[PDB]
């Protein structure tokens, strides 16, 4: 329905209720099938696709803010992951009379959920030890 659509589809007509991120637990029924042959690969490989490692001789302290790692794809409208300083979502303060404003459809089916975050770096207090010095002396004799 970007345009002008033959038939009305179910994700257009969601979309077209919402254009903001949000979590979609409608009902899906997709089909699809595929099997293509495996590729050669004649090619060598001394690079892993993904790397998994890291090793930095310099330490570095960026401040204490690790944000989480989020992905996006999927007809809800794309946004970054971290959006600090994206206003658009969040209006100024105001108060204008409310009007009749009430949506449904299928997309918004009472949801909210609850999501929280509490990570700390471990600690020990201990180490190797090979040495004990069984013998000892100081004093003459």
């Amino acid at each position: 329905m970007s345009d002008q659509s033959q038939e009305p589809t179910m994700e257009e007509i969601l979309a077209s209720i919402r254009r903001i991120i949000s979590e979609d637990d409608a009902p899906a029924e997709p089909a699809a099938e595929a099997a293509p042959p495996p590729p050669p690969e004649p090619e060598p490989e001394p690079v892993s696709f993904d790397d998994e490692v890291l090793e930095l001789t310099d330490p570095i302290a960026p401040e204490p803010e690790l944000p989480p790692l989020e992905t996006v794809g999927d007809i809800d409208v794309y946004s970054p992951p971290e959006p600090e300083s994206e206003p658009a979502y969040t209006p100024p303060p105001a108060a204008p009379v409310f009007d009749r404003d009430e949506v449904a459809e299928q997309l918004v089916g009472v949801s909210a959920a609850s999501a929280a975050a509490s990570a700390f770096g471990s600690l020990s207090s201990a180490l190797l030890m090979p040495k004990d010095g069984l013998e000892h002396h100081h004093h003459h004799h």
